């Protein structure tokens, strides 16, 4: 029964594991849960390990971890966070605390990644995996909306997964008493602006990522989406007229009434010091790394880059390959925290 398990302080948490799980070494803790590295002995190879405390607790953790426990099994990519195990250290729903997820030991987050200069092989490799990620998503009709770097994990042979599955369809209220502070930095203006949406939002996000890649800086930082609204028109310009009519009329009033900037060039934006350019090879791979960041960094997501297009740009179109691009293939839920509880523990007790 509980035999199987044991516990051990990680840092400032208790861990209670199968005894299978063995090393178990700190590496996260923070707003989703606490993260550790161990060694799994029946499968002999590195594990992380992520306790979930009663998720169950409000809405916004308990709809999260709901929503990740069913979509994981929505979805079969490399790229995409694959479960090996999930477990609960106790017997009862009464009983029902807390939840562990278990997957592959990746050896860093893509925010270690981008304070490192990278050449163009390491860069389009990240980028390709990416948005094969995202394709598998959004052909199994999940649309993400909040891709980061935090989320985002990679391995010394430069292979990626995606950690998260975003935003809710329709999310509403998120409130939560903590410390712990959202990154907002690489939404969409379709997120920030509350308009509709489609594919094409998450493009916006690789966007912001490939920057920073080139940059080592955030390049819509801001305290709110009225600070990041500013950084994004000041670099990119005010959006024509014929945006601004898809706004509501009363964003749409802050925004068209907003001081007018011309924005800047790509060239400007992204100068030749920052792009390894000493070949022949490296001189053409930063014009096609600056023209692929043009065609995403777009406020309108009618004149955005769509996935299938930034899988055929010469920058990433080197690493194609169909088994990976064409790999084939809830949210409208509203509980109290008693029913949550349930919800929960069915899924990873798996009785229905
Ligand atoms: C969104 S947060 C998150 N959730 C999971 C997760 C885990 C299991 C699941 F089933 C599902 C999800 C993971 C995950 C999944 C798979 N592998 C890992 N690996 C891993 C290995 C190294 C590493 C990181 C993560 C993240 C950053 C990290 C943190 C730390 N902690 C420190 O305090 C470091 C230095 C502190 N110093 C300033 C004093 C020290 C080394 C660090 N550097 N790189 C992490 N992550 C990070």
């Amino acid at each position: 029964v509980d035999n199987q398990f044991y516990s051990v302080e990680v840092g400032d948490s208790t861990f209670t594991v199968l005894k299978r799980y063995q090393n178990l070494k700190p590496i996260g803790s923070g707003a989703q849960g606490i993260v550790c590295a161990a060694y799994d002995a029946v499968l002999d190879r590195n594990v992380a390990i992520k306790k979930l405390s009663r998720p169950f607790q409000n809405q916004t953790h308990a709809k999260r971890a709901y929503r990740e426990l069913v979509l994981m099994k929505c979805v079969n990519h490399k790229n995409i966070i694959s479960l090996l195990n999930v477990f609960t250290p106790q017997k009862t729903l009464e009983e029902f605390q807390d939840v562990y997820l278990v997957m592959e030991l990746m050896d860093a987050n893509l925010c270690q990644v981008i304070q490192m200069e990278l050449d163009h092989e390491r860069m389009s490799y990240l980028l390709y995996q990416m948005l094969c990620g995202i394709k598998h998503l959004h052909s199994a009709g999940i649309i993400h909306r909040d891709l980061k770097p935090s989320n985002i994990v990679v391995k010394s042979d430069c292979t990626l997964k995606i950690l998260d599955f975003g935003l809710a369809r329709t999310a509403g209220t998120s409130f939560m008493m903590t410390p712990y502070v959202v990154t907002r930095y690489y939404r969409a203006p379709e997120v920030i602006l509350g308009m509709g949406y489609k594919e094409n939002v998450d493009i916006w996000s690789v966007g912001c990522i490939m920057g920073e890649m080139v940059r080592h800086k955030i390049l819509f930082p801001g305290r709110d989406y009225i600070d990041q609204w500013n950084k994004v028109i000041e670099q990119l310009g005010t959006p024509c007229p014929e945006f601004m009519k898809k706004l509501q009329p009363t964003v749409r009033n802050y925004v068209e009434n907003r001081p007018k900037y011309a924005g800047l060039t790509f060239p400007k934006l992204f100068p030749d010091s920052l792009f390894p350019a000493d070949s022949e090879h490296n001189k053409l791979k930063a014009s096609q790394a600056r023209d692929l960041l043009s065609k995403m960094l777009v406020i309108d997501p009618a004149k955005r880059i769509s996935v299938d297009d930034a899988l055929q740009h010469p920058y990433i179109n080197v690493w194609y390959d169909p088994a990976e691009v064409e790999a084939p293939p809830l949210d409208e839920r509203e509980h109290t925290i008693e029913e949550w509880k349930e919800l929960i523990y069915k899924e990873v007790m798996n009785s229905e």
